[PDB]
């Protein structure tokens, strides 16, 4: 059940967020699963990052859901669950800015 | 300024008009983001109700002057974003509202 997963912040918004992640705390990388107010039917992963210009910031990424299953961020993987979507980028990358590292406190 | 309550940085217009439509949201909650349209420059997003269009979001450009304030009209300029959230806070000045609550 998605509902108590350690990653999964349900409908918190988008600066709530970010309020979350934007802390000294936080590994970059450090990420979480919530859904999207601005697009329903869609989940968005937040996840911490750090540049030296700008200093923390979130980037954001859209998870759309197959009508037929599955999830995706990008053409090149597309996954069954949420769950095994969360692991394949705390593998790699693949375009996001960071490898997920942290689950957000 | 990435770290002001009010700065959600670079979401689009429709975007903030999806983040500021809510019933249950007073007038005059509000967030500053970038322009899309206008590069360099600021849009403060504001919800605003009347009785025929009802809830409607109005959005008011931000130039920042090359000495480098900011400015939404001639009667008055900002040394910093902050002092603009800050005046309009407290006086709405030509805009539709006085800003109230920073967006959810």
């Amino acid at each position: 059940s998605i509902q108590a997963e350690e990653w999964y912040f349900g409908k918190i918004t988008r600066r709530e967020s970010e309020r979350l992640l934007l802390n000294a705390e936080n590994p970059r990388g450090t990420f979480l699963v919530r859904e999207s107010e601005t697009t329903k039917g869609a989940y968005c992963l937040s996840v911490s990052d750090f540049d030296n210009a700008k200093g923390l910031n979130v980037k954001h990424y859209k998870i759309r859901k197959l009508d037929s299953g599955g999830f995706y961020i990008t053409s090149r993987t597309q996954f069954n669950s949420l769950q095994q979507l969360v692991a394949y980028y705390s593998k790699h990358a693949d375009g996001l800015c960071h490898r997920l590292t942290t689950v957000c406190p």
